[PDB]
């Protein structure tokens, strides 16, 4: 019933992501300059790296938040993408299942812990 335990549960997911070769083109903010339509699609860029710091700087209030924005990165991919079948597309759907797997237990036991504590 560990109200604070997603923080560190969040950063050690997005140590697997970071080592996870599906996540390279997620790591940084998109290349304007190699996608210079990019923000013509997208409206709210979003990467991991500034996920984790978002995190680190202690300014996520809960693990649904992150989980927000970990998930504009997936969307963002899906919008941006020529083909269901572009390369950097299957790897942002790969790396969203991943996700989506280790996330469930971190938003479970989250809430849970809150339930405890209002009980
Ligand atoms: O989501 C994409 C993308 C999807 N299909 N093709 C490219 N990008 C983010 C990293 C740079 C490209």
């Amino acid at each position: 019933y560990d109200i604070q335990a997603w923080k560190k549960q969040c950063e050690e997911l997005l140590n697997l992501i970071f080592q996870c070769e599906d996540s390279e083109p997620f790591r940084q903010p998109v290349d304007l300059l190699e996608y210079p339509d990019y923000r013509d699609i997208i409206d709210t860029p979003m990467d991991f790296a500034t996920v984790r710091e978002t995190l680190e700087a202690g300014n996520y209030e809960s693990p649904m938040e992150l989980c927000k924005d970990v998930r504009l990165i997936f969307s963002n991919s899906k919008a941006y993408t020529p083909s269901k079948r572009s390369r950097i597309y299957s790897m942002s759907l790969r790396l969203s299942a991943f996700f989506e797997e280790h996330i469930s237990s971190v938003l479970s036991d989250y809430k849970s812990a809150l339930r405890f504590h209002k009980r």
